[PDB]
């Protein structure tokens, strides 16, 4: 008999990897941290034409999980307490659509190799292309967020919406971005932010942050 | 009672990848709704997919989450296995397409790309899509029957589809992609998928007046 065991593939900056630590935390969830030199990763990627893995072993099997959304849901499956997804339909779709609105919506524009090709295409077209597209993507989930947040982006416990949410804010912080026209969102962040499981989960708090 | 009965109705536009997914779940359960066009290349040259439920009214937006309210609301017949691991690898094939391709190839990312570069939009598409692909060729084959994941159509392949008819549109080579091309020759074998491609919905136009 094997115990389900859990290692965590991360970089401390990743946001995708920040929202699977965020999921972790939530959970009451340890792991172990397992850090990837990203930086030297995407130097050799670039002149070449990734996190987050979970690692889970369990009854001498081990399962390598990718992709955020379904290394959450799959959190959400396997250690349903506390629930990060509301009980009824509804509540369910809106707190998928409001993570989808980032996973797919917001930070593919901002991938570390969709700059990249952008700026040795056109160099600063990166940062205004990011900046667009990351206040597009805030503006439109302000609106979404707005409509049915209570403390929280969906009520009043956090959810897989805030896991994506709060990474997605500090990501514009660091393009510079203005966030005053974003109120539900920076309220619904000063909400997360003083939990415990959000602050063992940013950047600062990891292994490899420098 | 989220389980009462409900009427459905699909703002779709019929080359919408997103919009197909959300076609072929619908098809792939039996389920009829109402067609609502929405012209996109019209409200260009001057949202898609939207699943309105009606009993009172609900929006439903985002593929994935769409998709995932089917599986929940109308369970059977599965898109989703019933064990945890297998539903981490089908969420992780859709998810591979929803935010790790799909996106590159959007409509205003790609008018934003040749509108300060003539030409390389194309190129990108083709650049990104088959990046997107050669992950999946592999994820795939590790765990794939004759469909993405075993031998039944799953969410997956509700991706996969919609993705593939891109990738030919923007002209990328598909050879590279042999089990992808499989899986998606079983797919178009089958009804549901023939009554979602784009070619039948209501609002397709001869191919003559379609744009590359």
């Amino acid at each position: 008999f094997q115990s389900m065991t859990l290692r965590l593939y991360s970089y401390w900056r990743s946001s995708s990897a920040w929202r699977v630590r965020l999921g972790l935390a939530l959970k009451g969830l340890a792991y172990e941290y397992r850090a990837v030199d990203l930086l030297a990763q995407e130097q050799f990627q670039a002149a070449h034409q990734q996190v987050p893995v979970l690692e889970v072993e369990e009854d001498g099997r081990t399962h390598l999980l990718v992709q955020s959304m379904a290394i959450l849901e799959w959190l959400e499956e396997r250690h349903p307490e506390p629930a990060l997804l509301p009980p009824d339909l509804w509540g369910r779709a809106r707190v998928r659509a409001l993570a989808e609105h980032v996973n797919s919506g917001t930070q593919p524009m901002q991938n570390a190799l969709v700059l990249r090709m952008l700026r040795e295409k056109v160099p600063g077209w990166d940062r205004e292309w990011a900046r667009f597209f990351i206040a597009r993507g805030l503006a439109a989930l302000e609106t979404a967020v707005r409509d049915g947040a209570g403390r929280f982006s969906h009520g009043d416990a956090p959810t897989l919406a805030d896991c994506y949410l709060v990474p997605q804010l500090y990501n514009a912080r660091r393009f510079g971005l203005d966030l005053e026209p974003y109120p539900t969102l920076r309220r619904v962040d000063e909400a997360c932010a003083a939990l415990a499981p959000f602050q063992a989960a940013h950047p600062d708090r990891q292994p490899d942050a420098p």
